[PDB]
């Protein structure tokens, strides 16, 4: 289970370079510079990296201090051959985001937000990224009459047009994937989830230019079923990148390591994610616990890729055996992916079989097996056959 | 708080109804004959009911039993003036359906979903409904084998795609909404939030003719904020009718009356709803509860409607306060509702006050004053001004 | 992972027996024989089976039908060599005890909950049983008003003085287990996590009779760690049963199978549960998912077993793994087992190694290097060595 | 709604002197000097405030620094009549406590967290505090391997226990109020809920010197009812402190001022402590939101004791009012404050009323009208009676 670059496995900066501070803690590592971090993933077998704007740049930083951090990563990268497949913007950690970027109340500050963002597309598409995320942590209220949510919506909106008039204005290929979560920071946060982000894309003027990036562990802040909500984003070709990490239900964003938190959903999402041939970068977005040193941060890394190549092997031999092959087939797996009236609404309606002559209670009758399936996924997971 | 027919008010025949059979119980009341509910209800000013097909006519009816159903509740909504806005199939009750009714992995089983749907579409438009509502409550998986969710949507738009066909080839006029719930009966059920819900409807074929129909407690289900998803359904133009009740967070479906439950998103409910001006009923979709007699379950019901009503009053109140009004202007609603650059991208580009001459310091610590707002809604909520 | 009944796997009546009727559905199969259970339990491998009064003897029987029953079901045991170690009373089902058994707020359902159980205990000692489990499912309300806590928590504590009387009184052996949940039936139950039944007994007149039979899926619907309640009943010496099923976090209770739901949890759970030696019945409270036939039924009571087998064999290796055990030295694991202060009082604030002098930087400095510990646990769970 | 000192409200330091820090979020407001916050708080009408050691006194101030704070603050108190009725210890910010204080795994930590502990009773002792809280935030683990929980049980209560040998040595009347939460910022934390800490109790040395420090929102954390769980420590005869905030759920600890969050559940409790005559603290343990400004700060922590004040008046007038005694009664409430069975257990055995001759039929057919009692209950915190 030793992973290599072609694995595709990337990491964000914030992720390794997480110093500990949590609600009650102050911090209990030292800052990492982002060039250790890219040799020290690159050691590892990752493929690359990803950055916000302030973890890369310090914010408020001269446009002399700014190349220089620049022109470090670029040697890093250079000399490990790590890529930056993604990119995002900081807009939540300054106090003037205390309401929001692209949806605070005060005007002044959604302009901003749209600058700061835009300023570093450009800095994204010279290191190579495909991919730009927007997590909009700070977009959201605590009480009922703080934002009005058709106001915030229709700003948020155009933050959205506007990024993407920008990117075709330049002939830039980059495109956008939003993240849903569903609270932390903000009480509630809009486009809380997979569905939502994905509903507000489609009025979006060119929804084309836009996806979701869904993160592990948000989606199961609201208790949803994170396979699930991946195969409807793939359902709609919205999956442009994903966030991996583990979480224990429904509490605070732990950012756990992949794997941990709910194992079974992490082997059905690895399960959909190669049957359905997602392409894009596997990225992990964890944080490794404050308890560890340095030691324990890398050893926190290698153990997303490392459980994402275990489960990727035991998905694969589950969807390989035949007694697997046989239990779907017992099941109507085969005929879940058959149409339902291929024959035309005038012909279902004529269809006696479908109504005045079908046996309800034999149909009933005939058991799923899904319990015989589910135990043959169990010891697959387990190496248990 | 006297409600009238004039009230919009409106309640599913299995509310009232519900003779209280639980997990883990037997019922605890008689079951009643439609025509005394609609008589009890519009005593209390409720403007009309709705329906499952299997609520009015009992399944497996021959045509004259069903004859005889159909006229004795069409002459006690003669006799009350009582209207029938909405009916809905019940794809849920009878074991056939367990594992779905259009996503059931048995084909034959999609088939009969569809016909028995189509069989209550034609009697909801005779009894003069406009929505058709259809909870999928058995679409879904407790396993992650069982049901490959690409396919299961496949399968869930050919039927609403059907559905559609068909009210098109009839001339009604009635639209679908459909109803999320994130889990219960099944141990996640497909389309599981108002988002999901949203973003499935616009890959249909003909997106205009679906919407939404959430529920209170559904949302809650998932620790989602109610108004929240209301306001994006809103902004969608997808509210087609709405089912209020009360929930405690995130358990099993309490159905509570409305009021109950989560009463501050009660009142920020209330308040989206009137400020938006939705014209659709206002239906209760509860369970009086099984403790009740049926002194109980009139009771029960007469304070949905009366709880709708005082929140009514109290939210008008609010935002009709001239010192609301100055203390929303502090918190900056009235810019949140203008455009972010109406002056168009070049322009926000070429604006210094936009970046480099932006006083981040100076927009950070201005206070947002969301507290005092509250506290505002708060005092006028509690009758304490 | 072959389980025999030296493994002691016991499973209730209503498990394998649950005919699949839910919130929102009718029954899925047939009602099972209780003879016919005991048959194919003890081929699977199990030890023995339990019950509720009402599941061995149907409510309402007369004295000839309650012997035939009996009997019959003596007779299953005997060809089987299958035994009973716990029994318990159906104080939630019958529209009586809607407001509860022994907190009903009417006194003379109160005194019928208590006679039904006294009659039941006796039965259950002429089967052989050591266990009494005691599930409060209907203890609790939905509104504030309903129920005043402290006054039930009087009832409670004198119903089960009342039965800790009656089994001194007849020189019984048996022992009580109180069953906590934290909702559903109610919407809130009496005594709702392991902590608070522990508490509970602490104040009844003869607290050695009463432990805890915790279950995995209860503790989880209040989003708790299973294994951690464990622990503190183990520590508290009130660990007289448990439950074993799956649950998928904050949500209905689901009663999977075990293994399914947590997986990480259910390991810990048997990591604990083996080393600790507890000795008492590995009780299965599940019920087969009703898309499942009665082969499924089986399969799904096979797969508890397994499950629980795979896991027993997994953490002992684990545990058994010089490489684990040089990890937990690592972690220091040794430390916390060795008291804080066994020099005393006066020795710890004279010791100025424990304030004036300790070095806090460099202690917060060291690693705990749980990491490592942690992804060795799961390469252990996995086989992935 | 004007609180005055007589009303017992009480803050503490780090309520409203929370300079806004979040996972994702730099500082919006300045540090307050403890002097201010005394004097402001004192204005708004509080009793009182509380402190950690490390509020008062920065980590690390040498003997004369420390002396300049508590002259400082003991100044403000005289100046402006406010007292101290409470205290705590820092056991979670600095990172030397990662693991934990008195269960952290490393010895060395363990035993300083006991001198710094100490160190601060001294203190409360001489500010006039009467009960010294322990929240172990720390307490608990991510992983399973990291933490034994019974060794780390072990380790606790000689914590505890060497802390109540400490007071009794030095004859303080203090006494001592553990704090329950159920994670954040621990995965789990050790004595997740109220019951957990009763239960923990029970097995001190001198159970006698310790009682529960319920918070709301902690125990909403696990989706718990608050109200009853303080019925369950008023019962036990431990509720010695509690703190007040708001809550949405399950979700991370938002700390939202009292009456936000569930007001129902606010009005019950406040319901439970008036009329149970509850004679501590009314404490405010909150975080006005990182929004506001210092004006919104203080409006925030007006609104907490207004919040009180008008719940206050209305479950007394709920109470008061003849319409709702009576409801009181036809719901039976009276009956559950009697005794099930003062006549005996034989009387009980013998009483052919309990069991032979009983109608479980007509009982079963009596309705709780539990819906009128709430909807009265409702009607008066809304007042619309
Ligand atoms: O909850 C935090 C989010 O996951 C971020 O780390 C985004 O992925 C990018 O800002
Ligand atoms: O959870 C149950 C659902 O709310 C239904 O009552 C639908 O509204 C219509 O089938
Ligand atoms: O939630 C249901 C409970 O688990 C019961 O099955 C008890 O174990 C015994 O009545
Ligand atoms: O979740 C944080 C806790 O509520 C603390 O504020 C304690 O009350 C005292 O340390
Ligand atoms: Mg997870
Ligand atoms: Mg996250
Ligand atoms: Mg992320
Ligand atoms: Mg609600
Ligand atoms: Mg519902
Ligand atoms: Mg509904
Ligand atoms: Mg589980
Ligand atoms: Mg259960
Ligand atoms: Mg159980
Ligand atoms: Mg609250
Ligand atoms: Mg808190
Ligand atoms: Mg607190």
């Amino acid at each position: 289970y030793q992973p290599t670059p072609e694995d595709r496995f990337t990491f964000g900066l914030w992720t390794v370079g997480w110093q500990g501070r949590d609600p009650f803690g102050d911090a209990t590592r030292r800052a990492l510079d982002p060039v250790e971090s890219v040799r020290r993933l690159a050691e590892l077998g990752a493929h690359g990296v990803t950055f916000h704007d302030d973890d890369l740049i310090p914010f408020g930083s001269s446009d002399s201090e700014r190349e220089e951090h620049v022109k470090r990563f670029r040697q890093a990268l250079d000399d490990t051959g790590m890529k930056v497949p993604m990119a995002t913007t900081n807009l939540f950690t300054h106090p003037v985001f205390k309401d929001g970027g692209f949806t605070a109340n005060d005007r002044d500050v959604r302009r901003y937000a749209l600058r700061k963002t835009i300023r570093n597309i450009d800095l994204a598409v010279e290191l190579g990224a495909e991919t730009y995320v927007a997590w909009g942590g700070r977009e959201g209220a605590e009480s009922g009459g703080a934002k009005d949510v058709r106001d915030a919506l229709d700003r948020m909106k155009e933050a959205f047009d506007l990024l993407g008039e920008y990117v075709t204005s330049q002939g830039y290929d980059i495109r956008f994937a939003i993240e849903p979560k569903p609270n932390e920071p903000r009480g509630d946060i809009l486009l809380p989830t997979v569905g939502h982000a994905l509903a507000f894309i489609e009025r979006l003027e060119r929804p084309e230019l836009y996806g979701v990036n869904p993160e592990v562990g948000h989606e199961q802040m609201a208790g949803l079923n994170f396979p699930h909500g991946i195969a409807q984003a793939l359902w709609a070709g919205k999956l442009f990148h994903i966030d991996l990490n583990g979480q224990n239900g429904i509490k605070y964003d732990q950012d756990l390591r992949f794997g941990a938190g709910d194992l079974r959903a992490a082997f059905w999402l690895v399960d959909l994610l190669e049957s359905a041939g997602y392409s894009g970068p596997r990225h992990f977005d964890f944080k490794p616990p404050r308890t560890e040193d340095f030691d324990g941060v890398w050893a926190s890394a290698a153990g997303c890729m490392r459980n994402y190549l275990i489960l990727k092997e035991r998905a694969a031999a589950f969807r390989a055996d035949p007694e697997v092959q046989e239990a779907l087939r017992a099941s109507r797996l085969d005929e879940l992916a058959r149409p339902t009236a291929a024959d035309g609404l005038q012909a279902l309606l004529d269809d006696r079989s479908a109504f005045e002559e079908f046996d309800v209670d034999a149909a009933a009758a005939r058991g799923m097996a899904f319990e015989r399936l589910d135990q043959l996924a169990m010891d697959h997971l387990l190496g248990a056959r």
